[PDB]
């Protein structure tokens, strides 16, 4: 060391809060949930993604980077955004969501989008404690952060620990909280042999995380990919601001399968 993404964090941490609320959006692209989130005020149980997470993985399903198929396991699928927008898709046969829940975590949001007679959000079950199952789609989403990269760096790598038994001849896509630590990469290059795939940026990620994506479909350069991603952060620090793209948020439809 020390990384790029060591003196990105650095920087982020020495950021005020206008600066840090100006910097985060910068550039990015996010969905509208005004709508929607007014829909989950009500009560509503059609049409609404109950998270930014549904739009989040479309991004990737929508450029074949991870394509769900058969059974899915969502771990970590908190309110339910992955698990209802993957119950919507054809090739997709049944959704089951694991998560935490309880205090001060996201319990599994009730839906009747497209689909939802497919999919089990099971809460109050930890899933660095829960046996592995046969699956062909594997989503976890999971990784707090914290102004501490040693911190994000043990917590990381404990997630990669825990989803690896969950991979075998199957479709993935794994958050990587902290990609940029030297110890992450050198585990996402033993990853990449066994089970193949490559670490990917999702545009509507903020600023302010380094979070990446192991997705399963395709290879590259991890160091490289990880080191691009670097360079962007750090150059939007000193960028002129710019107002985030914003997009409509998904319709995942409603009724049953
Ligand atoms: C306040 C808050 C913030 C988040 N980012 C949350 C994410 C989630 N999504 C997750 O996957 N969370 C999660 C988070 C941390 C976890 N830790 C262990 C040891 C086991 C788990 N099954 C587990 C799950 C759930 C609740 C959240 N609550």
């Amino acid at each position: 060391g020390e990384t790029l993404g060591e003196k990105w964090k650095k920087k982020l941490n020495q950021l005020s809060r206008k600066e840090f609320d100006l910097y985060k959006k910068s550039g990015i692209t996010e969905v509208d949930r005004t709508e929607a989130k007014e829909g989950l005020k009500r009560g509503e149980t059609t049409h609404h993604a109950v998270s930014r997470g549904s739009a989040k993985l479309q991004w990737f399903v929508e450029r074949n980077m991870v394509i769900p198929e058969g059974r899915v396991i969502d771990l970590g699928c908190g309110r339910g955004g992955w698990s209802y927008y993957c119950a919507g898709l054809k090739k997709v046969t049944e959704v089951r969501g694991y998560t935490k829940g309880g205090p001060g975590h996201e319990e599994p949001v009730p839906m009747s989008t497209y689909g939802w007679n497919i999919v089990k959000l099971m809460s109050g079950k930890d899933v660095f404690y829960l046996p592995p199952e046969k699956c062909d789609t594997l989503l976890c989403d999971i990784g707090e952060s914290s102004p501490s990269p040693t911190v994000e760096e043990s917590r990381t790598i404990r997630v990669l620990k825990m989803v690896e038994p969950w991979l075998k001849n199957n479709q993935f896509c794994i958050k990587v909280l902290n990609p940029y630590m030297p110890t992450v990469i050198e585990h996402l290059e033993r990853l990449q042999r066994k089970h193949g795939g490559m670490l990917v940026r999702n545009p509507l990620s903020r600023n302010s995380t380094h979070e990446m994506y192991w997705i399963s479909n395709g290879t590259g350069n991890i160091v490289s990919s990880v080191n691009m991603v670097s360079r962007l952060l750090l150059n939007r620090f000193t960028m002129t601001h710019r107002r985030p793209t914003i997009e409509k948020d998904v319709d995942l439809g409603a009724g049953t399968r």
